[PDB]
């Protein structure tokens, strides 16, 4: 941790997905994860541009943004623009999805100044995407290249999301709660991890945190409450690898996964799993009971053995770090494309808690394997 | 007067299709916000290298939902070796569609005896052709004609979903029901009723039927269960027609709303009205109540007082034929786009019951006003 951050990081902001109609993938993620609409931009707040809804749960903030017609913004340019993500781009947007499909275009860090880290940024080799814009004297937001066509986006304030959305009337945004309180890390999958660890932590100063498809490595800030991993593939192996294939179905580099930090895993997934047939996020395939039993074996002290059995009941998967205790479960995919996917996790230990106690789960790669190939032959 | 000029079988309405960026996410929403099972799908999973197609079901209503995967994984498929189940598909119609509509009704499909001469009369007058007949296995023949904007009728018919589906597996199949059963009416806005009224019942023989800022009327099948009504605008000096905004912000004529038939609707406006705002469908502001202190005196006859209070709770909407009543109410637009929009109707009278029982509410736009004027005082 040698807290060498080229500028000043407080926490994640906001994650943007870019989608074809927001309302739908909207409400279909506030139902699946219960989250709150709580903000809102569009044609009613006089928004001629686009369309977006802000999600949350508790820090968790999670943005929806479509295009509407062309036409509808026609008499309008750049800077006399109606939309209060003035980044924002029709062909970039139509191009994106057109491209990529659902998914997230912009990771969005909070930052003492926006303005300043942007400067700092492209100074130490980062690509513009966005220019420094300021709103209404309140906010300044820009857009650096992060990986594929997922930007990193500098919010900054001067003295509610963004200036011109409105909160949202609380007849319509019913109080939904299943326990997810922050973003813990988002990962991005890349065809070669050299060059983008390279490019990446080169604009930052984020430094290096301390097989069977993938080599993966993390970026972090000086707190490690911004957990940046990335992935490559790994080619020739028996299986083919998971991270190939999502670069093949997303066309190139892009974000894999999002990881939800819940203040009870247990609650989370039970409300999460009581939906999944009806309008949320199915889940992975849970690991056989041979996984459970080696469980006692490795955590036994963390973990009574009736919460191993809730584990075992919910599909949850443990890894041990050298300082906590990682609980961790992975969603299917959340679009028609097998790309982006969620993750939702408890940590345990390390007491504030530290970023990253109990790691990321790699060791679970190995185990999963063994505990299926014990099953099998008995 | 029921002329029975059908220039070819029509059975009933078979299917709709939905185009959208993404076809889980719409079909989760949908499913839902609606009580429809998740019945049937053609993706990856079922070797489906082109589109994701995801099918949910209540009773007899279809709701299809279909997306594009990138081109590149069906660069070597020729139309002879798609891995494509419905072949009328195509990336760039779709994207195209997508973009210049948002999301929307792409195909209204009726199901009729035999589709190739029903596409072939059909082009023989007058409707122009979209995909040509063809024949899936060979059990199923699909083929597509011009209706309005970029919606297509699609003729789908069968000789005993479709080819090339898989049924979806129990676990992830819930059997949510809301009380929804059929497609009743399907309604598209156009910017001139004259030549689409003429182009349609010219190549189908479907008959006719029989200011607020709109003109409409209505074609039917021989036996009256296929209706498609069209909506102009009626553009004049004191407001602007709701239909022409429509057209604006569609960029152009397509599907207005789908009515759905509930067994009933009460219940079903229950649920719903349960689920607005944790994932589902809003619905209109719903009238006042000078509305409902008149509902006994127009439907007493029919309705219990109890039932009329019923209606109030849930915003319902009352009119009358002159052979029976219609229970209808109508949700806020579906998608970003104040475009298309759902109403959900139950009919009662005209006893097996007979289409367009107690009409389409055209009363009600003259009932609504005049509470609207009574409320005030
Ligand atoms: C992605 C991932 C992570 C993970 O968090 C990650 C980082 O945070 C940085 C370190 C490197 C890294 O791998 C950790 C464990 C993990 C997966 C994993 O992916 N899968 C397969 C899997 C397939 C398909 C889907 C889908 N849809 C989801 C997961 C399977 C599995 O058994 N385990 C244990
Ligand atoms: C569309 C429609 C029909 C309808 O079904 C129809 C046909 O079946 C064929 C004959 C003519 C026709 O109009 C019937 C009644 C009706 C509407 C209607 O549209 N709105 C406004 C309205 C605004 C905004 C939204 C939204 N979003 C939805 C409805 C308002 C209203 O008071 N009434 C009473
Ligand atoms: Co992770
Ligand atoms: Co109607």
């Amino acid at each position: 941790n040698p807290k060498s951050d080229k500028f000043k990081v407080k926490r994640f902001h906001h994650i943007e997905f870019w989608c074809g109609d927001a309302t739908n993938v909207a409400r279909r993620f506030s139902w699946g994860l219960g989250m709150r609409f709580s903000a809102k931009s569009d044609l009613s707040t006089g928004n001629m541009v686009h369309a977006s809804y802000l999600l949350t749960s508790g820090d968790l903030r999670f943005l929806f943004t479509a295009p509407y017609s062309p036409s509808l913004s026609a008499g309008e340019i750049k800077p006399t623009t109606t939309a209060s993500i003035p980044s924002f781009d029709h062909g970039s947007c139509r191009s994106f999805f057109s491209s990529h499909g659902l998914g997230v275009r912009a990771v969005a860090i909070e930052v003492e100044d926006a303005e300043s880290a942007f400067s700092i940024s492209v100074a130490n080799g980062a690509i513009p995407s966005s220019p420094p814009i300021v709103l209404n004297e309140a906010v300044t937001i820009a857009e650096v290249k992060l990986y594929g066509d997922v930007v990193l986006r500098y919010v900054s304030y001067k003295a509610e999301f963004l200036p011109g959305f409105e909160r949202v009337e609380d007849a319509s945004s019913f109080p939904l709660d299943y326990g997810i309180r922050r973003l813990d890390h988002a990962v991005g999958n890349v065809p070669e991890l050299g060059p983008a660890l390279t490019y990446v932590a080169g604009f930052t100063g984020f430094h290096q945190f301390a097989e069977s498809g993938l080599n993966s490595a993390v970026l972090a800030s000086n707190d490690e409450m911004v957990l940046l991993p990335i992935n490559e593939p790994v080619h020739g192996t028996k299986r083919k690898s998971q991270i190939q294939t999502y670069l093949e179905h997303n066309e190139g580099a892009g974000l894999q996964h999002l990881a939800l930090m819940s203040e009870d895993i247990f609650r989370t997934l039970r409300e999460m799993r009581k939906r999944s047939s009806i309008g949320g996020f199915d889940f992975m395939p849970s690991p056989p009971p041979t996984y459970y039993q080696n469980l006692k074996k490795r955590v036994g002290d963390v973990l009574s053995d009736d919460q191993i059995k809730e584990c075992e009941e919910l599909g949850i998967l443990v890894d041990r770090d050298d300082q906590g205790t990682l609980l961790q479960i992975f969603t299917k995919p959340l679009g028609d494309r097998p790309t982006i996917f969620i993750e939702i996790i408890q940590r345990v230990g390390c007491m504030y808690q530290s970023g990253g106690c109990g790691g990321f789960g790699k060791g679970n790669f190995s185990e999963l394997f063994k505990s299926i190939e014990e099953y099998e032959k008995t």
